[PDB]
């Protein structure tokens, strides 16, 4: 499998993770409504998504795992557990069903560990035992039960205390008409046997489980038979229980069942149930290959490891068999006289092949020059690798590259070759993880905004940009400092800040008939001293009378009221606030403007002050400037003092 | 056939598909009225279009198929089915007829599969059996019947349960006068026999069908005879049924009927009926070439395969005979002592010739360097191919090319060579599918806007443009980022975003005798300022006063009122809205015009403002301009400011 494919996988993973995180959040909004149909629909969407994820060509396992992690990280998993185990869920069993199905999809090793750490284990087990009303409930029950049985020996042994084995027996005995029940039963038995001590195995066997595994291995369903063969061969792998399985006759079915199948053919049937098979479950199956075990057990183990090798080739994770050392046991079995086992082991070793030179870390800033060399080589620029080495290019340096650097320091002459190269580098830039350095999850943010914007991450990050600062950038800063020359991309992120939401110094109020002199004079005089001073002289707009007359007051810090003879007279009995000086002054009072009356020399307050409306009457008590034409400069200085405080 | 022709075909296909999709939509808008003449006319147009499509020089089959797909995709096909089978259609059987004729054109393999998937099959069958009232009904009936008989064995067998065979017999027996009836009968018999199991074949034969096929093969019509010869030779190809045909002279007619024709002459005759001939129908005919079958059956099969080879040469799909392996059976027959069959088989093999090196995928971004090399070669740039290879050019890179890249990295020195090359590349760009990457069918949108604009698709798509954003682009973004340097093309898409929304600009209201000279001057001054400004004097014609006065206001955005010594006067107590200035101003308010009073130099509002009707009273509290004759230019500047903000 190529480095182009390593990149494509990483890229796809990051991309679809970002996408499915968002879609999962939407589905979790329907869950978080806490309404039956919405929880059902949300869980249905999550279920569909998780299955589609598992059906994704090769990143399926990683993408499933990452979403299982995200479910824990978001507490979505915790919420599902609570909204499954809660007795209130009896209001609609279909809510419990959909929650349970999702939990089934999400029962990763780390999710089961979470369940154990939070001690939900027995609650979930009992609630699975309560899921019994229909074959669907029974299948889901046996599934969740069997999934709990993928945790360590102590947990399985603790769960034996529930006597769920008898519940399992009764479940398949009730509804053998469903092959999927027989599958989930045989699965549960395989899992518990694989994940239990000698004592617990003995307790399981006492429930006539070898004879029930004979029953299961006698069914028409190859997946049930596969699990039944694994389960009995797990028992057979223990010396003292071989006679009990011999008495069950199941070993006599085992090898013929394997003989009439091929692991890779069975893989295509088994895929739906192969999804979620894991390293520690392989580590526990590995002992069944050993020459100490029965030919039957060795044959099952060999067939199984070939099947897994097939799947792990597709996943590009054949390394697991080297990590657990299974390759040695396969060689032993391939050399053994157990022809069936030896064939399957030889076939498994045929699938094993050879290692990758490097698995590249998605944290590409951490790349050594050796990594860059390998990448460059594999993307088909071999003749330049020596020059990259000579230039001592590293992960960080790659991310900074421009065509000039190629043109000059790499000496890479073809513009076309540069285009080609840069396309790969852009792909890589998008694909790369930055969480190594991105404290702010700016990468995640950009991906969410649009995936390609990932390309800019490292530049802006290294310029010291972070997720909080994005609000504050000009198109210039973006374009130049962050190098986002594409205006389309700039527009996209601009839309984020367009959607992230949701001055006058002095207003002059005056009498239009008489304050006209003093007010505009004040306007002009204040325009000397650098104040923005505004007044309804020469300015009105937008048709129906301009509400600017109050908006301009709201924007103003200071409110000057010109008081000329009889200026206040029309405010008398203006209780309906019809007078515009009233509207202006009321607005000033409501918005706590720094209000200054300026008294013309001839001004006098109205005799009937009590007739001034209550909301504005306070103006008769206010702090103001008696305007004296003789002392205009001093009067204006006083006005400025009231403005400056 | 050249790659230039592959491109021309692909181009034409994409082009005419876009066109005929739009035309089909128009016809479907007539159908969607659910009114007899509109359904009839729409279906008539679709029928004409489908026949014209079938008459299209090369791409006929693909274009027909793509439109059959589009019909399903648009649910147009579903609508036709419903509007055919519905009992309400008995209101006008001509509706059912036109729907049925269109369905006949549109009964591709996938369309028949749709019918089967939706279980409409028996409903359509029975309704076809009800189409019996005229020779036209009978022909269409036998057609739809025969078309249903081109689905797989189980469907044909299920339709035998209707005893439609007796209906078929009675139909042609009723109307022997019509060659087209005899054709659709012989077709239905050929199809059902070709698409049925042994048991169903036996049931068909029991309806005296060999003797009816004698009758049909005895008729003067060569197309009826062809189908009759195929039908009997289908029966003759089955061991137990040779005597059931041999009871009749039909095999004795068969070879002489072939002998007096040439497959290519018959192709030109049969064309009308040669349309729609599937691979699957060929796959079922292939066994009739085998040396196990009669000389008659081998002769029919050989003649037929020559005829089909003739048509598939024209359609550029000779590959079918390699895919189904018919070439081997033709070689066997060509080697056989069946001289007539051997001649036709030799002629068929003469037509077969040799394969194309590549059939290019219209998804040209997916092209390998090998594909580009092949393209470059075939467009007549062979001497550069090695340089393209050396430059490692791919599908994506081709789409990015500029003359600079040719000039430098290809070292294509002739500007003329570049022009020539770019012309082909533009053609290819237009022709190419992008749906591989275009989530939004922006390609389709651009094509619909104008086909050549396809040229820009890949650039803007790779810049991250999508169908939603197009509204929002500046001429700069278009020109520069999207590279649409042709302003004409920019204008075209500008028209699209103009018409993504949705003349007198300013109306002048006045009291006639006092707005007068000023009102007129306002028109003149605003016309000097470029506004199309009109007045009460101008816009009264050939009818009632209101009915010409007011319409100007709705089309205007801006509404000036000249306020004057009798402006508002006649509005007082005008509760019945009798005053024309009232009607004008009310209309302005109702349609939210940005209304601006212009106060004459000696203007006063009515002090008895409370007598102004409530719907227009707001005008006394409006943003206006005091006209002062001495400052006419400043006043008009102010008017412009109120208009523009």
């Amino acid at each position: 499998m190529s480095n182009t494919e390593q990149v494509a996988m990483m890229h796809t993973l990051k991309t679809k993770l970002s996408k499915y995180q968002a879609m999962m959040d939407k589905a979790f909004e329907e869950i978080a409504k806490v309404e039956d149909a919405n929880i059902i629909e949300g869980c249905t969407i999550v279920r569909k998504l998780m299955r589609k994820v598992w059906n994704t060509p090769k990143v399926s396992a990683d993408l499933a795992n990452a979403l299982c992690d995200y479910l824990r990280d978001r507490d979505y998993f915790d919420k599902l557990i609570k909204m499954f185990i809660s007795p209130n869920t009896a209001a609609c069993d279909q809510v419990r069903m959909e929650c349970g199905k999702v939990l089934e999809e999400c029962t990763s090793s780390a999710n089961l560990e979470y369940i154990v750490n939070k001690s939900y284990t027995k609650k979930i087990m009992i609630v699975a035992m309560k899921l019994n009303k229909t074959p669907d409930q029974q299948r889901l029950s046996l599934s969740l039960i069997g999934n709990l049985f993928k945790h360590s020996n102590a947990v399985s042994l603790s769960l034996i205390e529930t006597d769920v084995i008898d519940h399992i027996i009764l479940t398949f005995k009730r509804a053998p008409e469903c092959p999927d029940i027989l599958r989930h039963a045989a699965l549960a038995l395989a899992n518990i046997l694989l994940y239990t001590c000698f004592e617990g195995k003995k307790k399981i066997i006492q429930k006539k489980i070898p004879e029930w595994l004979f029953f299961l291995a006698s069914q028409a369903d190859d997946v049930t038979r596969y699990y039944a063969c694994i389960a009995v061969c797990t028992i057979v792998s223990v010396k003292e229980f071989e006679p009990l399985v011999r008495k069950s006759d199941t070993m006599k079915l085992v090898e013929p069942f394997l003989q009439v199948h091929d692991p890779a053919t069975f893989a295509r049937d088994y895929h739906k149930y192969a999804q979620g098979n894991t390293k520690e479950w392989l580590e526990r199956l590995l002992p069944m290959l050993q020459p100490s075990r029965r030919r039957e057990a060795r044959s099952v183990a060999a067939f199984h490891f070939t099947l897994e090798a097939t799947i792990k080739k597709e996943q590009n994770k054949l390394d697991v068999f080297q990590e657990i050392g299974a390759i040695q046991a396969l060689k032993e079995v391939a050399s053994s006289p157990d022809e069936v086992a030896a064939k399957f082991a030889s076939e498994a070793l045929t699938v094993i092949g050879e290692e990758v030179p490097y698995k590249l870390a998605q944290q590409v800033p951490g790349w050594t020059c050796a990594d860059v060399q390998y990448w460059v080589k594999k993307i088909g620029f071999e003749e330049y690798v020596e020059k990259f080495a000579k230039q001592m290019v590293d992960g960080d340096l790659l991310l900074q590259l421009t065509e000039n650097d190629l043109k000059h320091d790499v000496g890479m002459i073809s513009g076309l070759h540069r285009k080609r190269f840069l396309r790969e580098l852009q792909t890589l830039k998008v694909a790369a993880d930055y969480s190594s350095v991105d404290e702010s999850n700016l990468d995640n943010f950009l991906m969410g905004l649009s995936p390609e914007l990932s390309v800019y991450t490292y530049q802006m990050l290294t310029n010291g940009v972070n997720r909080s600062l994005l609000s504050s950038l000009t198109d210039e800063m973006m374009q130049n400092a962050c190098g986002i020359t594409n205006p389309i991309h700039r527009l996209k992120l601009t839309q984020a800040f367009e959607t992230a939401k949701h001055q006058i110094d002095v207003f002059i109020s005056y009498r239009r008939s008489t304050g006209n002199q003093l007010a505009s004079l004040i306007k002009v005089l204040l325009q000397l001293r650098g104040y923005r001073v505004f007044i309804d002289v020469d300015k009105l707009y937008a048709g129906k009378f301009d509400s600017s007359l109050l908006k301009n007051i709201q924007a103003a810090k200071h409110f000057i009221l010109v008081l000329t003879p009889n200026s206040l007279d029309r405010l008398l009995n203006d209780d309906n606030c019809e007078d515009w000086v009233h509207k202006e002054l009321k607005c000033a009072f409501e918005h706590q403007k720094n209000i200054i009356p300026i008294f013309d020399t001839a001004f006098e307050f109205p005799t009937k002050e009590d007739q001034i409306p209550n909301d504005i009457r306070m103006i008769t008590k206010y702090n103001g400037v008696k305007w004296v034409h003789d002392y205009q400069d001093a009067c204006m200085a006083k006005v400025v003092r009231f403005i400056t405080g």
